[PDB]
């Protein structure tokens, strides 16, 4: 790598990880269009595997920019409409609530107050129908964002019902075999395990459970080269020739809603550039209701953005941040969930230097 790339690199995530302590890590930075990649660690301490740019990591709420997107690509198609209500594509949905709720507000944390998680209770689809009727909205739809993993979800599975696929048939089909993205999966084959890193929390080497909607919200597993792969596709949506791809990306940068500085986009999520790290800033809360206001229409996807998104399962930490005006990006995966101010510091530190 230039000498410049591997310098801010190396100097920045050395430090971060003997501060945070993350037994392994992942660094790919995309300069000019062009990808760079950075190892270090390891991916299985027991076994003394190394991080190599081979190593799948789980890159948990990151899955929901594919699921935006994927989405997104639905729309381009003609199957769905963000401003359909849910009811129309799950008809089951009859409680009074879910009058007024359309797949906008699932697919941006809209819809009055769904969880953070689906409860472990919950498993088959009966059990999805039940929980979906009886939940209760603190809100009224579209007036505050609560993030949450029942609601982008919900949105993943009802988007791919037109298609007639699964959702990982219609993700593998519709986003990753177009994009080759070959070494991303919402299920690991048994072929690719020797490189599915562990994650570690509290010491332990752990992987995240099955869960409800898990594909559709945090169950996507990657390499560093895919997922810079994945930054390019959304740094140039245009080079993409699937069309109606090409639109999904542009659709899930598109800006939807405000809250303070940040613009809620399908999975994705940005600011204007420039910005300060202080106001891109955090996991430490738990729930974080925040009243939104309307983009009405929602304004296209504007180059000059700090665009990014922060994931997190059990045992693992990603970070996606891009900047398409300066065809710059950056990705971050680690087997260890540590704090998201110190992802956005160091992404900053060093998408900064490049400018
Ligand atoms: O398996 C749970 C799954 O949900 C996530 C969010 O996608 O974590 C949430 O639930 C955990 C278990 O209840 C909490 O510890 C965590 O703080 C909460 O965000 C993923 O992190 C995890 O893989």
């Amino acid at each position: 790598a230039p000498q410049q790339i591997n310098d801010i690199v190396h100097r920045t995530i050395t430090p971060l990880i003997e501060q945070q302590k993350i037994p392994g890590m992942a660094v790919a930075v995309i300069y000019q269009g062009k990808p760079y990649y950075f190892t270090w660690g390891y991916a299985d301490i027991a076994k003394k595997q190394p991080v190599t740019q081979q190593t799948l990591f789980e890159l948990g709420g990151v899955s929901k920019t594919f699921t935006g997107v994927l989405g997104g690509d639905a729309i381009a198609r003609g199957e769905i409409k963000l401003s359909d209500p849910t009811t129309k594509y799950w008809p089951e949905l009859t409680a009074k609530q879910w009058n007024g709720i359309t797949l906008l507000h699932l697919a941006t944390y809209t819809a009055g107050g769904l969880p953070l998680q689906v409860p472990d209770e919950v498993k088959s689809s009966s059990d999805l129908l039940r929980f979906y009727q009886n939940w209760q909205p603190a809100w009224a739809p579209g007036t505050q964002r609560l993030y949450a993993n029942s609601s982008i979800g919900l949105f993943g599975a009802l988007a791919v019902k037109p298609s007639g696929l699964s959702f990982e048939q219609a993700m593998q089909t519709r986003v990753f075999q177009p994009l080759k993205l070959n070494h991303t999966w919402i299920n690991v084959p048994p072929a690719e395990e020797k490189n599915y890193a562990w994650g570690y929390r509290e010491g332990k080497a752990v992987h995240v459970s099955p869960g409800a909607l898990d594909a559709e919200a945090y169950g996507v597993k990657s390499t560093i080269e895919d997922m810079a792969r994945w930054v390019q596709s959304n740094l140039k949506p245009l080079d993409i020739n699937e069309k109606t791809l090409q639109q999904g990306i542009q659709l899930a940068q598109s800006r939807y809603w405000q809250t303070g500085d940040m613009y809620q986009g399908l999975g994705w999520e940005m600011l204007d550039w420039p910005v300060n790290p202080d106001s891109i800033i955090d996991n430490k809360i738990a729930l974080a209701a925040r009243p939104v206001k309307a983009i009405t229409p929602p304004t296209p996807a504007v180059r000059a953005s700090w665009v990014h998104k922060t994931g997190a399962t059990g045992g693992f930490g990603s970070y996606v941040a891009f900047i398409p005006e300066k065809e710059l990006g950056i990705v971050m995966l680690a087997n260890k969930n540590y704090p998201n101010p110190a992802r956005v510091d160091a992404a900053w530190q060093i998408l900064n230097a490049l400018q």
